[PDB]
């Protein structure tokens, strides 16, 4: 098996490199290794299609403008068990597998956790042998590359195909038409749309091998091409060399993530990169279902809600609700009510976040000329929907403007959210707290008519990638215990809750940890040339970069802590390495601010000779996946800590749970599930809860109270504010103490002293090992509900109504 | 050739049945059930490019270890049609992989038809870098082809009403299974910015940088252990307002390797060409310079690296003025950054760069502005006027009383907008320039480059052009090679001469018999495909006479298309006499600004809808114009010809490469004495051509008088009928002023003197008809031309340059 997969390499450096091992480069062996292990599954690739065929199964079908899926070769190894023998195989022929596992560009192509969620999804659907496909746009580039130059982030191109991608296979011949522009025709064979400009979409498939068993599922991502064919429309001249590299311009659609995490920008390419999606992936359905055995029988789709599920990862897909109906109704000539039905039964809804910036809501005029035939449809499920509430509250006029899908104020927008609403058999969030506030405040007025169609399905993490491969001392650890039954159900991990009172199990524990953090910090030391203290307390804070995530909180904190060591230097104090990571969108000016601030702080204190080994500040560059894998493991303190209603779950949370990091935070999202299970004392909660936001709200919100109440706070301030930073730009923060002081809609002076009182709790807890780690265990052992495979589980019964195999 | 029978000839099959099963499990991911005719022909090509793999690796250890002088053929274009078949008989692999698809059930002709031309060449330049790259690996030279990856090659033909209409030729849509990308090999290629002259030298400052991933694809030998490469550069933009825009705006550095300019014999001067031929020439000295220093004659002393050997280490063949820009580019890497003295570094360049010379039109030579290299190539500009500056000043050393000597030799063309002239560029800055036959050359040497001749009479060169017999003989017409094989013996494919030896069977009326049911089979076969693409029924006992070359004034179409009439006449003015029928084929593309070709191509069209449609004509004559001509379809058409039409204008076709391939296929050659013509009229004797017309004097004549196209319409009745005809609209009835810009140019601005020799023509024509009726007579003269060919090999080519150009020996 080691000898095997040996020859394997040398075949594929040979036949697929054409490389003599005399001129073989370290990414050739890269190559020769994911191609060996590709190999490995193909078998199960093609078997799995098999199986689906013969056996009709519902199809789930995941539609997602993201999947944020990392590397591919570490976690294909560890699905199909090859691993131990690929690094054996690998060192003996001279070879490093890390080494060559670090040539690897992520596949990434998502901004956070909601493209994050899509692809630990794949993962567990493939796990628990669901006839599940992933959707989405193959980008060209994705999340770009962060780099931080005098202190600012940078953007770089992510060219993550420049190279090759070994773990997808194009295919061509299931090439599909997807229109745009045109204008409709409402004739007595029905409605056309007509004079449309066509691109073309080509799918690129990848394997989503399960763990440890005989499903190898598929993610179809979708790529944008020109069209060949000579139109008689074309016989209108123009420079033949413009004309070929105008191909460009349809090509562009799936060229570029949008790199915007929880920020809605109305642009036209992010249109058609939706309609696109959706498009081409609605066709590519409706083709398989014809031609399974429930392909022909009256009307064949009669059987499609039962033989098929589309779920909607947020709205922006939303336009696969009008596309179904413009299939069913102009392309296979059935009735609107028969169609209405079948997309109702089809189609779930998954909202991701209540902040209204985020919102979708695409103005009717773009709509009208880029998807005519869609808005008409739009309109028409609008009219029927407001007929309905019309019959149902005669007087209630406010109503009708509240539940309609257009909003009328000036600019005329499409709400797709309610789009979503009515076009879905169910609406779902992602942790207890935030569908309760989607069902009954945010869509009241849709839950009160369909009390059934809002459900919860709190949000989950693969504990392959997320514990397994990211953190194999401590899955070797808990599996010599309680054996490995708890990779394919993690709600085994309570059996670890036997070994409290066991002092040598939590050294080891202990020792797991202080491994991770050793070789996180020979990572740093490489990257940063800062000297870590290995004693420090890891504290990290690892996320997108928003206001409402409040990376600015911490920042403060940080400068407390200093500002307490420059007062009295030989006072006790806990020592930590503060680490704050994560790439601000481009046009995000506060996000960017917010990062400029915390590298000017960092180069301050780590450049204290006062300060010294007690406190090092990193801003980690370049956050993503195959990098949450490197620092999660080797993590103490889980900074989790938005303002609470504003996080809809988050999942980053969770992976620090399930690698033995405690958690600082508010309660928000699934944090406060994480307490549930947990139990409350054994997080650092702090800060306002919902009820005390709102409070707040009301009564109306003084930020400088705070800061003439707080000296601490103060100080921290001053120093921002008059140069202290930035000595050559004493001003450089100005946008930042007013956006505080004067505009702060996510209260961080509000939790100021609170946020430092706990952290004063972490830091007592930290110089007490045994208790430290007591908690940590209880943390690890509690943590079993957030593996995505219950997630799964959860929306196959409940929504999909489908069984896992 | 590879067994198919015995205990190992069973286990050869039997592994490339496996092996295509691996690749269409594992490579294309495809259970049987689903799997398509493109899947199967992807899981041939990976297995027959696997079974090379092993001497592709072993020839570049033999070249590394030997250290031998290699030849780098640099070149825009190569036109090099479909790979698989020409592999697979290379290797000796066909019969073996022939016999393993037929086993599984599929028909290997099917898979064959799926792939791509890899169509990165406009016509005979292209292809001779084509064939050259075969003769090379087949002589066992350490050759590589260096050129553009372009995304897309020259547009698909379609017609449309009649006219041309130009799609993209999306070649690598399902991907290309033949090449190999390296990307450890990625150069930068800098553009724009600005010259610094400082205390350190000169600096090219302030670039753009867009950097070239090389991409190979195997080049292998006939039957030998030989597989060169062809290295060809694809432009990405490098990873360093709005965000999604200046991502999108990588683009613009990507189009570079977009699209190969559609034009054949014409100069567009446009700076993406212009960026294109740097972008080519700059990856590719560095790639050339980096594999001498890691070679064993890579020394290093004081300054740097001994550059001193580079000359007997690289040879640099400049396909036409295209890739010009390698020699101030060579001298600036030499000067600039390897700091050696200019005088060095220019004896080194000299020694190191050879020049083909592939045209004598005046719209065709490359003379860019100075305006536009400035901007885009600062440092260029300077480096060339510097090596013009050194040039005139010993010019006017030797000859100081010829003020107007300087102006004619100059590198720049001051009039108006000042012009680079790069032939000029190309003479100086190479050891030897070279013509493509001995018509052309002597002009190049002797009139058009008099002034440089004279000054270095040992500089200027004949290589005759050829084609390789592997593609154009034993791939596209295998009858013909089988016959010819069971007549002599297999040893005529590598060395084409032994073709004299069926001169044997001169009077045998068996083997003229043999000869013509080839030809038969050839055309039926043909006949089929013809049927389903076009509404005609094809007379099977009719002359094909075939013009198949690119749409040009200079080729005369046009005068073919004038004969076609009067014989359409002909018939409508003597129903019952008697004509030797004919299938009358024009094919070739126009490029897309080219509106007198694109006119030529509606009248061909509008006067086969006249043609094939009278009834009175009905079986005697029908005319096809060939859609989307190219290598692939070349190799159907030509083995199925019986006429090659050849009729430049005296003088214009510098050599021509089609008239080869229709001497080595079977068909006679009606023509006038131009390019290689010529050659193949001294090696068939000329009473075995349908040699007609004015010859290089007499067109000098014609000048010289001046050229009254009138004069021949008054004075031929024919011909008047002819003109009139489509000057009043008889072959365009719903817009009778169709053609006047066809009339208007024959009238009077026609260069190419079509009129002065359509009488000469017509009479030719009326010859080949009657030779035609005599079989015996017909195939005579056919043996005497296939026997008479072996001149025209590529390979008696590459001999030539290697022996008095690139100092190498064949292996
Ligand atoms: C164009 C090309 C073709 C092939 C087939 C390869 N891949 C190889 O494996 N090439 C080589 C294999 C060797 C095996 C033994 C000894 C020498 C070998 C050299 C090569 C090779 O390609 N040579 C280089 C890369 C070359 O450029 O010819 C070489 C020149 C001498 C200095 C070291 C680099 C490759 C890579 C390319
Ligand atoms: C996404 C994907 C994955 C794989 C692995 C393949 N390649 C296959 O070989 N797929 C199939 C193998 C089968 C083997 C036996 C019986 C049925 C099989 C079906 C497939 C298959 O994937 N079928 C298609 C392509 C499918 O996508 O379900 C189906 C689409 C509708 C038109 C008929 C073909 C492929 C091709 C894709
Ligand atoms: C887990 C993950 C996220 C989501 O993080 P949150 O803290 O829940 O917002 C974002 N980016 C990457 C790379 C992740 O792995
Ligand atoms: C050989 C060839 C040519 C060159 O033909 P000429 O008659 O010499 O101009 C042009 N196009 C194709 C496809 C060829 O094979
Ligand atoms: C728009 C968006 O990405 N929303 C995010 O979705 C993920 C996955 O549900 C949540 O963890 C997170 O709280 C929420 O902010
Ligand atoms: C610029 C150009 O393509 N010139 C062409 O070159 C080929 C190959 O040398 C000749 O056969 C042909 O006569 C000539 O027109
Ligand atoms: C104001 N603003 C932005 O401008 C922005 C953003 N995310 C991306 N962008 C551009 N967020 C979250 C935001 O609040
Ligand atoms: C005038 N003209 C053109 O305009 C042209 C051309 N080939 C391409 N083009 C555009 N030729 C040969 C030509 O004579």
């Amino acid at each position: 098996n080691v000898a095997e997969l040996k020859k394997s390499f040398n075949r594929h450096l040979h036949f697929t490199l054409v490389k003599d091992r005399n001129v073989a480069t370290t990414r050739d062996y890269y190559f020769a290794l994911a191609h060996t292990v590709r190999d490995h599954l193909v078998g199960r690739w093609i078997r799995t299609q098999q199986h689906y065929y013969d056996k009709c199964p519902k199809r789930v079908y995941y539609l997602s403008l993201e999947f944020y899926m990392g590397r591919t070769l570490q976690n294909t190894m560890i699905n199909l068990g090859l691993q131990n023998a690929c690094d054996e195989a690998i060192y003996q022929l001279g070879l490093d597998i890390e080494e060559l596992e670090e040539i690897e560009e992520d596949a990434g192509l998502g901004n956070g956790g909601l493209g994050r969620l899509a692809a630990c999804f794949l993962d567990s659907m493939a796990t628990l042998g669901l006839a599940a496909y992933g959707y989405g746009i193959r980008y060209e580039y994705g999340i770009f590359n962060q780099k931080i130059r005098d202190g600012w982030q940078v953007e770089e191109a992510d060219d993550w195909l420049r190279y090759g991608n070994p773990w997808e296979k194009s295919r061509p011949e299931f090439m599909l038409p997807v229109h745009f522009y045109g204008k409709v025709e409402h004739t007595n064979t029905g409605t056309k749309w007509i004079d449309t400009q066509v691109v073309l979409a080509l799918p690129y498939d990848t394997p989503v091998p399960g763990y440890m068993n005989n499903t190898v599922n598929t993610m179809r991502l979708w790529s944008a091409r020109a069209p060949n064919d000579f139109n008689l429309r074309d016989f209108n001249v123009g420079d033949y060399i413009q004309a070929v590299l105008d191909r460009n311009l349809a090509e562009n659609i799936s060229r570029v993530l949008y790199p915007n995490d929880n920020f809605f920008e109305g642009k036209e390419l992010r249109l058609k990169q939706e309609y696109f999606v959706v498009a081409a992936t609605l066709q590519d359905i409706i083709r398989r279902f014809k031609a399974s055995k429930f392909g022909s029988t009256g009307t064949v789709f009669d059987a499609f809600p039962d033989q098929v599920a589309i779920q909607l990862n947020d709205t922006h897909p939303a336009l696969a609700i009008p596309e179904l109906m413009r299939i069913f109704v102009d392309i296979e000539k059935l009735p609107w009510s028969k169609a209405w039905e079948l997309t109702q039964k089809t189609f779930a809804y998954t909202n991701h976040t209540v902040l209204p910036e985020a919102l979708e809501r695409w103005p009717v005029d773009l709509v009208e000329k880029l998807l005519p035939r869609h808005l008409e449809i739009i309109y028409e499920i609008n009219q029927k929907h407001l007929d309905r509430i019309v019959a149902l509250f005669p007087k209630d006029v406010d109503r009708l403007r509240r539940m309609s899908l257009i909003e009328e104020e000036g600019s005329k927008r499409i709400n797709m959210a309610h789009l979503c609403i009515v076009g879905s058999h169910a609406v779902n969030g992602v942790a207890k707290i935030h569908s309760d506030i989607v069902k009954t405040k945010v869509f009241k007025d849709f839950s009160e008519l369909e009390p059934d169609k809002f459900q919860n399905k709190t949000n989950g993490i693969t504990p392959r990638r997320w514990l397994l491969l990211c953190n194999p001392g401590l899955a070797e650890l808990i599996a010599e215990k309680i054996g490995e039954d708890y990779v394919k159900d993690l709600s085994q991990l309570t059996k670890l809750h036997s070994f409290l009172g066991d002092d040598v199990f939590l050294r080891e524990l202990a020792k797991v940890k202080q491994e991770n953090k050793l070789k996180f910090s020979q990572f740093l030391e490489t990257e940063y040339k800062v000297k870590i203290n290995p004693s420090s307390m890891f504290d990290v804070q690892v996320k997108r970069i928003h206001e409402y995530k409040r990376q600015l909180l911490n920042c403060l904190h940080v400068i407390t802590m200093y500002n307490r060591i420059k007062k009295d230097p030989k006072k006790l104090f806990v020592p930590r390495t503060v680490i704050i990571g994560g790439k601000a969108a481009p046009g995000y000016h506060m996000a960017k601010m917010i990062i400029k601030l915390i590298t000017s702080v960092a180069d301050v204190v780590n450049n204290d000779p006062m300060v010294g080994s007690k406190l090092k500040v990193i801003f980690l560059e370049n956050y993503r996946v195959s990098l949450a894998e490197k620092v999660i493991p080797a993590t103490d303190l889980s900074e989790q800590i938005s303002t609470a209603g504003t996080e809809a779950s988050g999942t980053g949370n969770m992976k620090f749970m399930l690698n033995g990091a405690l958690t600082i935070g508010t309660m928000d999202g699934a944090n406060v599930e994480m307490a549930e299970e947990a139990g409350e004392e054994n997080l650092f909660i702090f800060g306002m809860r919902i009820d005390d936001v709102a409070a707040l709200d009301k009564k109306g919100y003084e930020a400088k109270e705070y800061y003439e109440a707080l000296p601490e706070l103060k100080l921290v301030i001053d120093q921002i504010d008059n140069g202290f930073f930035s000595p050559k730009q004493p001003d450089l923060f100005k946008d930042i103490i007013n956006m505080l002081f004067y505009h702060d809609r996510f209260k961080v002076f509000a939790d100021y002293e609170a946020y430092v009182k706990c952290q004063d709790k972490v830091s007592q807890l930290y110089m007490n090992p045994k208790a430290w780690n007591t908690m940590v265990l209880k943390n690890i052992a509690a943590s079993g509900k957030f593996s995505s495979d219950r997630t799964i589980k959860e929306y196959a019964q409940n929504i999909w109504n489908v069984e896992p195999s």
